[PDB]
């Protein structure tokens, strides 16, 4: 029971639908994504099937979907520009609505720049109708009214040509939804960020334990979280900030070259599962000290939450723990998924805690800044 | 004993060194050549070793080395027109030289445009002398002075910071080397390229079983082999030709936008085993109606060659056979490395035949045109 600020009058915002990504290599993404990640190879278009300019990858992992796409023709202008830019990264972060008119009509009258205006797609099983409008950066959101739509994926997507038996042999990694995706913004932008989500979509301001407590010194960013009123889709929105060593938001948008996506999260209902397969499938994580957690075991003996998780274990996989008195919730992030350092993903998993891991800005800080200065910071 | 022309005074191209390719997601490419194509990640640069322009990530199968090379920065104008014109693909076809000054001076004197004058790098391992000049298309030539280098891969380079558990656990290739590259020319340029590995790098035309066989009609390509005095290096040129359907080589230049590599064969010497556990890591290959095997073996019915390898496995694994009365080889071609209709590589096992496959052309496109047209064309 919040704020949750005025009622939109007419639609709604149920989830994420999907994320796009304007890569150099889809076919070569889609593999990384499937072998590493714990995804499958749903649906595609491309020559094959008569997309003559953009060859589109799809891939799933229970609700989470991932579509990856390049340009077919030499000097594509909006795709080559994007990636010389950015490198590969988040175009699209597409919702799935209801109501769509009254969504895009209010966006349109507010202010929002369109990409595209209401259109409708259709084959045998049924028909989708979207919307795209700008939001930060080159990132655009897709509004995707699927009716429950019974067809592979969306209108014009087909079946892959081929079965992969790498992905296929690789165990189950157990991640089952998109928790939140966040946006870097340069120097003094997050205000006007946060404050279009609230006046053309009206989203409004999520508050949790991470607000209630500044950890600027050690994070070196501001965050305002932006959601819809149901509070379905969580869309963090992130500043550089004056901190104790430089701000890691700031080498994202000098690599970035703008404002742009930095992580996504995935949520999981077993997390040590996940990561002992993540790790099986070669992916990286954050390497955390010893002493991270004997400092969080010490935490913990005046605190009355209960962790359920087997502690040894998450030490082991090199699980992050945040809490407060009412509840926890553990996580983890990856390595970059490319060369740049911009976009990395995060499994999280919750247990009655509705923030964001803010506490391990301040307990990962300490225990890894101490150790290298102990280790002359060479 | 052939005319190979007359013999360079001074200089000798020992062997392939490695390949660059220029790519969207070097990180990404990586694991896809590796956990794919049997490599394992050997060497790297990038930010943690100082290289704050451009990320390396090197990959070696035995003496097959592959690296590849992203910007970290936006708007890298070398890197990032090729991305956009091409899609990924090969930039650097390395050779390992004896006698780099004489290689130079002389390409340079016959007119080779330099892409970097001689320069030398060290470490604490050896130091490596180096020459760039550009050859068709974007493409270049490095030459590679290496004088038993002791080090990893090249001066500079460094461990990869992780071991990779997915590519670890994959079972092993048997790729040894670089048997040929192959680079697709525009509409009638096949003879000045040709003429231009005579005229600046002393190579001859390489003349195999291939060219006393016109094959025209079915591949819709004219090709000259180009190889160096002693025959270690293998560069065939193709332009597209007047054949029964469109040519695959219009269809190459028009997607890569220009002169390019098609295709880098691979040598192994145990065709059998490669191709079950490429095809255990998810590699695809080109489909073989069970004709062009039933049509193979009447053939083989009045040849004197034997056959080694199983041929029901060869057919099982869709492994294709050139022959004469004097040897054959096996040879099998991946799907394409990309979306784009451009890149795919080739593995290749000699016994007694110096060709390259030419024979298959018809071959394969009798036993698939056929089946085709009784499919109605549809
Ligand atoms: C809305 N919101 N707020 C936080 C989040 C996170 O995912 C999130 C929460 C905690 C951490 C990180 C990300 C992270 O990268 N590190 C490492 C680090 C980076 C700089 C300085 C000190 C430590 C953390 O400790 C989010 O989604
Ligand atoms: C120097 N040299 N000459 C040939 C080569 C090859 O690798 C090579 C040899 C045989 C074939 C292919 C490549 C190939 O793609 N197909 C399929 C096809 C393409 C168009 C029309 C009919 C059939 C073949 O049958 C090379 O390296
Ligand atoms: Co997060
Ligand atoms: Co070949």
């Amino acid at each position: 029971y919040t704020d949750k600020g005025p009622k939109p009058d007419g639609g709604k915002f149920l989830c994420f639908d999907h994320i796009t990504f304007y890569v150099g290599n889809a076919k070569q993404a889609a593999s990384y994504y499937t072998t590493r990640m714990g995804f499958t190879e749903l649906a595609y278009q491309g020559l094959e099937t008569g997309s003559r300019k953009l060859a589109k990858h799809v891939v799933r992992q229970n609700k989470i979907v991932f579509v990856f796409v390049s340009a077919y023709e030499p000097d594509n202008t909006e795709l080559g520009a994007h990636l010389v830019r950015h490198g590969d990264g988040v175009k699209d972060v597409a919702f799935t609505v209801e109501d769509l008119d009254v969504i895009v009509k209010r966006a349109k009258q507010r202010g929002a720049e369109v990409v595209r205006d209401i259109w409708e797609e259709s084959d045998e099983f049924g028909t989708v109708r979207f919307a795209t409008v700008k939001t930060y950066g080159d990132t655009q959101h897709t509004f995707v009214e699927r009716k429950n739509y019974k067809g592979l994926f969306l209108p014009g997507y087909k079946a892959p040509l081929y079965d992969d038996v790498l992905a296929k042999q690789l165990p189950a990694t157990h991640l089952d939804f998109i928790d939140h995706v966040v946006g870097n913004q340069p120097d003094l932008q997050m205000e006007s960020v946060a404050a279009w989500y609230e006046k053309v979509l009206m989203f409004h301001r999520f508050w949790s334990v991470d607000d209630s407590q500044i950890h600027t010194e050690y994070s070196a960013l501001r965050s305002i979280v932006m959601t819809n009123y149901e509070e379905t889709v969580k869309m963090p929105i992130n500043e550089p900030a004056k901190g104790k060593k430089k701000s890691q938001i700031e080498e994202y948008v000098d690599y970035y070259g703008g404002a742009g996506v930095q992580h996504i999260a995935l949520n999981t209902s077993d997390i040590i599962t996940a990561i002992e397969n993540l790790r099986a499938r070669g992916m990286h994580f954050l390497s955390v000290p010893n002493t991270y957690y004997d400092q969080l075991r010490e935490r913990l003996k005046s605190s009355k939450v209960k962790i359920q998780e087997d502690m040894d274990t998450l030490q082991k996989l090199n699980i992050l723990i945040d809490y407060d008195e009412d509840g926890y919730l553990l996580q983890i992030f990856t390595k970059n998924m490319q060369d740049r350092p911009t976009l990395f993903l995060e499994v999280i998993q919750r247990h009655g805690h509705n923030g964001f891991g803010a506490g391990n800005f301040k307990a990962l800080f300490e225990a890894i800044e101490a150790d290298q200065d102990k280790r002359g910071n060479l």
